[PDB]
C-alpha cells in the first residue's frame, strides 16, 4: 500500500525507553537529520545501540539532557 511518510525527518521510536541512562539513551544532536529545516536529537536509546529522534510533537529530550549529561567517556 502507498502510506508513504510525507516527512523524511519524521520518526516514530526505532528504539525502547528507559535503559542504561549511560550508556543508551543518550540524544546528543540538534539537527535537521541532514535534509531539513527542523531539529532534533538522536538518541541512542537501545539495549545496545539504536536510534530516538525524539521530535515531532514530544521531544523528551529534554528531561534525557540530564541523562546524556550524566557522566563522560
Amino acid at each position: 500500500f502507498p502510506m508513504f511518510k510525507r516527512g523524511r525527518c519524521l520518526c516514530i521510536g526505532p528504539g525502547v525507553k528507559a535503559v542504561k541512562v549511560a550508556d543508551i539513551e543518550k540524544a546528543s544532536i540538534m539537527y535537521p537529520s541532514n535534509n531539513c529545516d527542523k531539529i532534533e536529537v538522536i538518541i541512542t536509546l537501545k539495549e545496545n545501540k539504536g536510534q530516538r529522534c525524539l521530535n515531532p510533537k514530544s521531544k523528551q529530550a529534554r528531561l534525557i539532557i540530564k541523562k546524556v549529561e550524566r557522566k563522560n567517556f
